[PDB]
């Protein structure tokens, strides 16, 4: 018992998310009810999971799940003839097995999150609307970010008519996730970023010299609303950053990123896909003011 208790809704579908994304798959799709209260599924095609390999399914995320929830499980691996429907009691047993023709890939099915612990459950409905807009939140920095993978969710509450959450078209360009994403109009408001060799000045404020900025293997590309007036948002609340294609919450980062753009319009926050590129063994960040370096003059160059 050494939990990595989902904490949150949104730990819960990132994790899942994710295991899809492991399992290689090209359609990822997010079936919530009752903003996830009640069900939270998300099926896959991907490469499924094997016969040998289903009661160690929840020997990890998806054990803690089950121990959260009521936890079914549809799947079918290539190598397999036909799919498996496995329901699991709340330590991760395997209840039920029975055949079941599905697809390949693989459909997890949350329902009742929490039931298990009537006192966080409450929290979970009475705080709602921001776990909800949370997980918003990271579903849209997964969409973004995955390029050539539909992701789809769609929100029902009680017995009324599905709402929609969020669609990406497998587009093999971040630009067009978020055109789909946040629709075309938010599009039209953004630059695309571009990199240049941290300037004099700037290494100067970051006490950089020239044997510190020569190695410099940080690659940073994505899209940032223009500095022009009005253009921007009244909040931080469509900002993604990430490294190597994982969202992620740098700090320092995004405090530059922001202040940068109030020097040309005090008034407003921007929009921002952010990706920085680097070398895995230098991640925390080993070389930061080389990168805020990098950041700075790039994006100075980009408003003026
Ligand atoms: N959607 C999925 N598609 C394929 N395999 C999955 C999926 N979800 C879980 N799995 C399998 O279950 C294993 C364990 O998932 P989980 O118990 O959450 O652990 P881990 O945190 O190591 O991914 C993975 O290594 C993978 O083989
Ligand atoms: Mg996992």
């Amino acid at each position: 018992c050494s939990g990595q208790v989902v904490l949150s809704l949104s730990t819960a579908v990132k994790e899942l998310v994710e295991n899809s994304l492991d399992a290689g798959a090209t359609n990822i799709d997010l079936k919530l009810k009752d903003y996830g209260v009640d069900l939270i599924e998300v099926s896959d095609n991907g490469c499924g999971v094997e016969e040998e390999n289903f009661e160690g399914l929840t020997l990890e995320a998806l054990s803690s799940l089950c121990a959260l929830s009521d936890v079914t499980i549809s799947t079918c691996h290539a190598s397999a003839k036909v799919g498996t429907r496995l329901m699991f009691d709340h330590n991760g047993k395997i209840i039920q097995k029975t055949p079941y023709p599905r697809p390949r890939g693989t459909t997890v099915s949350v329902q009742q999150l929490f039931s298990t612990l009537p006192v966080r459950h409450k929290e979970f409905q009475r705080n709602i609307k921001k776990e909800y807009a949370k997980m918003v939140q990271v579903l849209h920095a997964y969409c973004i970010i995955s390029a050539g993978i539909r992701v789809s969710c769609t929100n029902q509450l009680g017995q009324g008519k599905r709402q929609p959450v969020v669609c990406t078209g497998g587009s093999p360009s971040i630009k067009e996730n978020i055109g789909s994403v946040f629709g075309q109009k938010q599009l039209q408001s953004l630059i695309p970023f571009v990199q240049l060799p941290p300037s004099d000045s700037v290494c100067e404020e970051y006490g950089l010299s020239c044997s510190d900025a020569l190695h410099n293997l940080f690659y940073i590309s994505g899209f940032i609303s223009q500095c022009t007036h009005g253009v921007g948002r009244s909040s931080t609340d469509r900002q993604f950053f990430f490294i190597n294609r994982r969202p992620c919450d740098p700090a320092k980062v995004c405090r530059l990123v922001n202040e940068v753009y109030h020097m040309y319009n005090r008034h407003q926050y921007p929009f921002v896909v952010l990706n920085i590129s680097v070398d895995s063994e230098c991640v925390l960040l080993q070389e930061e003011k080389l990168l805020l370096a990098v950041l700075k003059t790039s994006l100075i160059g980009m408003f003026d």
